[PDB]
């Protein structure tokens, strides 16, 4: 039919209908917004994709960009969910947008989505993030793209031009100003675009709101289990510069503007094996190539740019699943597998605060053993196993995402909080894991709404209720319904009631604290710990 | 109006008093001299023996107070007028009391001996809390207690000096040990199983005698009241010991040195000082505005004790010791209303965020900014981080936790784990009497009454469940002095006190409620005062 034929600034499209229970909606999977960043261009910032003649086959999701692939439990659909389902390429800067079924008459608001995974991997052809349920349901047009990952996307020799650094964020950048001049097309309203991301896709929303040349492309902003603030999200000049010499060195390449022509020549797959191999410290939740403090793009330190920034106008809704440590801990903390229930000794666990906590003085370890351990419990392996969770969630999670809320309501934004607490019946993770980093996202896009899942009925309509506040937020900025007092209101986070609410099965239980006593810690204390010794 | 009261120490002959509760009579010997009186050039040295006596000693009333400084802060309040001294003050103090059960007993029986507390700047042995005659009448033990030097008098030094050596205080608690060694026989008394017990400062000094070995071959047992002596109150280094008196006797104006020594000139100077005149200046010597904090105090000095006190704690000779320790449930309360801005016993203390950050900096004064901020983090609620009632709630357990809670929590755990019998107890009854206002829940102290059976005194107005619980109280201290082991030889329902161990932590609640067996001794927050924050000390 006509309906699945649109043409934007760029060319013509061909879409594909998809399948709901609800009902169709159309689909346009794989639209180019960049000459493929390939040869010369890789490192190099995107640039805008040039018109088209003829249609594009827009009705299946294009490559993934180059990522390592995870091996710790082949075949374990835990992990493979994440992984790659369509080839690596790096002619990978696509995106997507789904749309009602019978187009918008009038513009309606849009969602723009931003995939997580550590700076290192993701794809939007994931079938966690399938856009159908959450226009379907909710009648949005949803967008989402390809970003540059690995070195690929986050390789910086600072100060030069040939590999400037945050070019997966400034991919992310072009893709926002594509739906500026070509939402219009499809039924969105370019006048209310909101962001959403979970983890590095979060910090990637933190970045773009601390980037001026980006903020004017976008309204509100949600951060699901991430911050731009966090210990992982960014790195150092120097440090920078530290990591890319060094993976030129471990493929053989002998200035800068020499050393990049050279990476250029290795394929892609070789950089690629050889990424965790520059990583200074055997750790875990940390990752080799992410966005750099540069000046250009972030203007100083995203703690400093949150504090002393104006954030009047804005509306946020930020949270954290409830187990954000757990799924972290299997990827290198010593004495943990998801096949056993990861007893650990103490001492597993006192090794466990120097690779969860890497890079800080001793004295600071000890500190983080004196707020951690139960002293009448010192060895009970339960305990200490659920301590390192905590270590390991609250330092790289909870305390970066509680100190940019409170920041954030305190300087003028208008902070919503929530802590998802629902354990997916559908869980291939082991129980002691609890509800891990990552495992909202099929309910926030209303997956359980698919028949070939067996999600249990109860949990579709959880989907539905939470889909419901995400576009509410997105309309609004307020999760809450106007013509609806009698519901459970949903109070804004503010930096002193510190208000956010649950997120489960039961109704909406509000709840005072995002684990406040351990974020003084590491927001507050410990900053002078480090700067004193 | 018999023979009981009159009895024949080694130095001379005595006359007692018959002593009135209302389960009989005990007899009672009150003012013994114990030593020469300490005055002129006897100030600041260590005591020398009572020389023998013709005739008979009056031992009817209580002898003199050391001098010290009287609490001027709340005058006529119960509260306060309670520690304050009660009999003349004179620097001829050095006399002891003991009580013994009417017909005295048949067969030797275990002796306590009181030593008391009050920051070794004040106390004695003729406070009306410190009667013994209830529980040596309940319990069939003899007890002593005795008057010991405090303030400058007891605890002043000059470090290498011959004239000011320090711990004179300490020397004055040995020689009455060493009495009742010689005499408590006389008594009823069996010199070869005697306990010491005492409260903060005693409780420091009893803790400080078991560290000394020229003691503990005088007792036996102890029992430490919310005290102890690795608090960081209750000693001193060399050099600030030096430091604090070389201050006073330049504030009471004692320049001159014409020969002889500087130390030697200094003191003579001070021996001249009226005794008033040094106590108006005690407390000027101090190195910072503080709360919980003596000028002087026993100093680390080589010869008491070789070593400071958490250090001999780790490597001392404890295996066949029995040692009896708590505290109070609110510990701090007492010392806010003595410096912390915003507190009165009159007011309901409810002080701002501002005033508590300035309490932390006098309740902890001894250390760096990154110290304090450390201690703002543990004990903030920073989910009311302004609340005035948790923030007055809160300094109460900065200042009772790093003063007493923890120090005896650290002390009880040393002991046990090199091989001492120790029974932890925590303190949670409020007195139906109590003087001070409701904030303060069980302050520092008001235990005591309760141990010495005053709620059995008619003139008092304790309830009856209140004099129950004494005479459990009291049976438990006996018992502990008779066997090491404060529950009963074998009940078979009362629930049985678990000894303290260093890994199970066990300790039991005192209160009208029968004994509830709990773990942790404020474990949480005391591995942040025992273990964290001396590295962090050290280390910046
Ligand atoms: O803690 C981490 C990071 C983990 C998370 C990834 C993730 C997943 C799903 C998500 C997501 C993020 O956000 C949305 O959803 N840690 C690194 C582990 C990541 C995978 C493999 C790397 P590691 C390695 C290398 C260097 C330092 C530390 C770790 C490895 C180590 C131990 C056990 C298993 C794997 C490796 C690399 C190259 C060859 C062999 C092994
Ligand atoms: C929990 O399991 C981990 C891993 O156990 C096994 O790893 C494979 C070798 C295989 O046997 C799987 O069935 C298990 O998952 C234990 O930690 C490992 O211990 C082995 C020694 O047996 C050691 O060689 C590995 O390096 C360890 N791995 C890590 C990451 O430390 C752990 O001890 C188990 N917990 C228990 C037993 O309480
Ligand atoms: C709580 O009381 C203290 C002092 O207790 C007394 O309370 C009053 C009835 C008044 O007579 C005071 O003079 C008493 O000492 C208060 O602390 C002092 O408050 C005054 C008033 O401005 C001030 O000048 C002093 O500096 C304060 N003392 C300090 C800071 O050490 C305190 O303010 C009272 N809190 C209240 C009433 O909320
Ligand atoms: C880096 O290394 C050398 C000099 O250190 C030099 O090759 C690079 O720039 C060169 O500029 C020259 C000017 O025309 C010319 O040889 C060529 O453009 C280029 N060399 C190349 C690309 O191999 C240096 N680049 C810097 C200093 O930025
Ligand atoms: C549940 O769904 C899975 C795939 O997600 C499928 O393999 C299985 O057969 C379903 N359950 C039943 C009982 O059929
Ligand atoms: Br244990
Ligand atoms: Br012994
Ligand atoms: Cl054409
Ligand atoms: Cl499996
Ligand atoms: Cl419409
Ligand atoms: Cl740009
Ligand atoms: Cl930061
Ligand atoms: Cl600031
Ligand atoms: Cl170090
Ligand atoms: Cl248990
Ligand atoms: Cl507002
Ligand atoms: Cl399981
Ligand atoms: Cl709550
Ligand atoms: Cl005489
Ligand atoms: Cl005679
Ligand atoms: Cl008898
Ligand atoms: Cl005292
Ligand atoms: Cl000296
Ligand atoms: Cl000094
Ligand atoms: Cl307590
Ligand atoms: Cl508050
Ligand atoms: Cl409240
Ligand atoms: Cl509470
Ligand atoms: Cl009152
Ligand atoms: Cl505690």
């Amino acid at each position: 039919d006509a309906e699945l034929l649109v043409t934007v600034r760029g060319g013509r499209l061909r879409g594909i209908r998809l399948k709901t229970p609800g009902g169709p909606v159309s689909a346009f999977l794989g639209i180019p917004f960049a000459e493929p960043p390939m040869g010369p261009r890789r490192f190099l910032p995107p640039e805008p994709k040039q018109p088209w003649s003829g249609v594009v086959d827009a009705t299946t999701f294009q490559s993934v960009c180059y990522q390592y692939v995870d091996t710790l439990y082949p075949g374990f659909e835990g992990t493979e969910m994440w992984n790659p389902n369509r080839e690596l390429s790096e002619d990978c800067l696509y995106l997507n947008v789904w749309t009602p079924y019978p187009r918008p008459t009038s513009p309606t608001p849009v969602l723009v989505w931003i995939y997580g995974g550590g700076f290192y991997s993701g794809a939007s052809s994931l079938d966690v993030y399938d856009g159908r349920f959450l226009v379907q349901a909710e009648r949005t047009v949803l967008v989402s793209m390809n970003y540059r990952v690995g070195a690929f996307g986050f390789l910086a020799l600072p100060g030069s031009r040939e590999a400037p650094g945050n070019v997966g964020l400034l991919d992310q950048r072009l893709a926002l100003q594509w739906v500026q001049e070509n939402v219009a097309a499809f039924g969105g309203d370019p006048t209310s675009v909101t962001l959403f991301g979970e983890s590095a896709g979060a910090a990637s929303v933190g970045m773009h709101l601390l980037s001026p040349p980006s903020r004017g492309l976008f309204h509100r902003a949600v951060l699901q289990s991430g911050a731009p603030n966090g210990p992982w999200a960014t790195v150092g000049m120097g440090e920078a510069r530290r990591r890319a010499t060094q993976l030129a060195h471990l493929v053989g390449c002998p200035n800068d503007t020499e050393l990049v022509a050279c990476l250029r020549t290795r394929p892609a797959q070789v950089l690629v094996n050889h990424e965790w191999h520059v990583l200074p410290q055997e750790s875990v939740f940390r990752f080799s190539f992410v966005p750099v403090v540069d000046g250009d793009f972030l203007s100083d330190t995203p703690e400093a740019l949150i504090n002393a920034g104006d954030f009047h106008g804005l509306q946020v809704l930020v949270g954290v699943v409830k187990d954000e440590g757990s799924y972290f801990l299997v990827y290198g903390a010593p004495g943990f597998s998801k096949d056993n229930e990861s007893l650990i000794s103490r001492a597993e666990f006192l090794a466990g605060v120097r690779v969860g906590v890497p890079q800080v003085s001793d004295l600071a370890a000890e500190a983080v053993v004196l707020h951690y351990t139960d002293w009448l419990h010192p060895e009970d392996p339960a305990r200490l196993r659920e301590a390192l969770s905590d270590v390991v969630g609250d330092h790289n999670v909870v305390c970066p995402v509680a100190q940019l809320a409170g920041r954030l309501a305190a300087q003028g934004a208008r902070v919503y909080a929530y802590v998802f607490e629902h354990r997916a019946s559908t869980l291939s993770w082991p129980l002691w894991m609890g509800v891990p980093h990552g495992y909202e996202i099929e309910f926030i896009f209303g997956i359980p709404l698919d028949p070939s899942r067996n999600y249990t009925a109860e949990e579709k309509i959880f989907a539905q209720r939470l889909m419901r506040y995400w576009a509410n937020f997105a309309r609004t900025g307020d999760p809450n319904e106007p013509r609806d007092p009698k519901a459970p209101q949903w109070p804004p986070y503010t930096a002193g009631a510190q208000q956010y609410v649950s997120l489960d099965l039961r109704p909406l239980e509000v709840r005072r604290g995002l684990r406040a006593q351990a974020c003084a810690f590491w927001n507050r204390f410990l900053p002078k710990l480090l700067s004193a010794t």
